[PDB]
């Protein structure tokens, strides 16, 4: 299913009356919209949604996410963890289509945001066919980025390799078109229309959400796999090292990486002699809070998460 739909099943459906208490209120949903469903959980980021006049969905947030710097970056890097498992059942309910329409399409290129980091010279919404290459399940991607930086990535994954194949045998230069089946109607996907696609599926997070998370899920990894340092000279020294292959990969200087792309929580604990290791699920319980992410994503999230009172 949709998200909207996936959440269907479990809002608050409108008819002035409720049916499955001053928050939604606030919220000032406007009344003429059709099909509104509003949250119960107050934590929840996608607090209302519904239909306007013209059959467009049109969202309100948690007001964490409208209220000028609410959230410190740990913050909503849990909740940006939250919503991860939700957007996987969103794409892949998009990419059982046939062909490549354009929610397909949309779909591929936001997989390719979260696995790779990409930002949306190119980005990946301007790649040309050059810029990957196929080899049987492996894609591989090189292309020059934003100030001319090397973006160099590849992923194996047999159902994306069967897609780009797709996407290559459509006439270029462009590499992310949707296409009908005849043939005769083609074109662009657009960063636009890629920005909107997102703010369906992860709304209120955005495009960049993907590389602060991606960007601090690689550190804490590279920090877990070269191991705590006994010497606080030593081990600010790896932080330098882990800040520059990031960078790299992100396509970032490393002063902008540190800054404001690795969350420095994770440095703070590795100072401490602690890794995503250490913050491995203990009980069922635990892992239940998990439910849809990675080993290695549910690690992150409960070390963020332990920086809360």
């Amino acid at each position: 299913p949709s998200r909207t739909e996936l959440l269907a099943e479990e809002y608050l459906r409108r008819e002035p009356q409720k049916f499955r208490l001053a928050r939604i209120a606030r919220l000032a949903v406007p009344p003429a919209y059709q099909d509104v469903y509003v949250s119960p959980d107050a934590e929840n980021e996608l607090q209302a949604f519904g239909r306007d006049a013209a059959g467009r969905l049109q969202y309100r947030y948690h007001p964490d996410f409208v209220q000028a710097g609410a959230l410190k970056k740990w913050q909503r890097l849990t909740r940006f963890a939250g919503a991860l498992p939700t957007l996987k059942v969103a794409t892949t309910a998009d990419l059982r289509a046939s062909g490549l329409p354009p929610r397909k399409v949309m779909a591929l290129m936001t997989r390719l945001l979260h696995v790779a980091r990409f930002r949306v010279t190119y980005g990946l919404s301007t790649l040309r066919q050059r810029h990957v290459v196929v080899d049987g399940n492996t894609v591989t991607f090189r292309f020059k980025g934003k100030h001319g930086v090397s973006q160099h990535k590849a992923t194996s994954d047999r159902t994306l390799a069967a897609n780009m194949q797709k996407l290559l045998d459509l006439p270029g230069p462009w590499l992310f078109q949707t296409v009908d089946a005849g043939g005769g109607e083609r074109r662009r996907i657009h960063s636009t229309e890629l920005n909107a696609y997102l703010r369906e599926v992860i709304g209120p997070f955005t495009a960049k959400d993907f590389r602060t998370w991606g960007g601090t899920l690689l550190a804490a990894e590279y920090l877990a796999q070269q191991g705590t340092e006994s010497s606080e000279r030593q081990a600010k020294k790896v932080l330098v090292d882990c800040v520059k292959f990031v960078a790299d990969d992100l396509g970032n200087t490393p002063a902008v990486t540190r800054g404001s792309y690795i969350c420095p929580v994770i440095f703070d604990r590795y100072l401490d002699g602690k890794v995503l290791d250490d913050y491995e699920p203990r009980t069922e319980r635990q892992e239940a809070e998990l439910e849809g992410l990675t080993r290695s994503e549910g690690a992150l999230k409960r070390m963020l998460e332990s920086e809360r009172t």
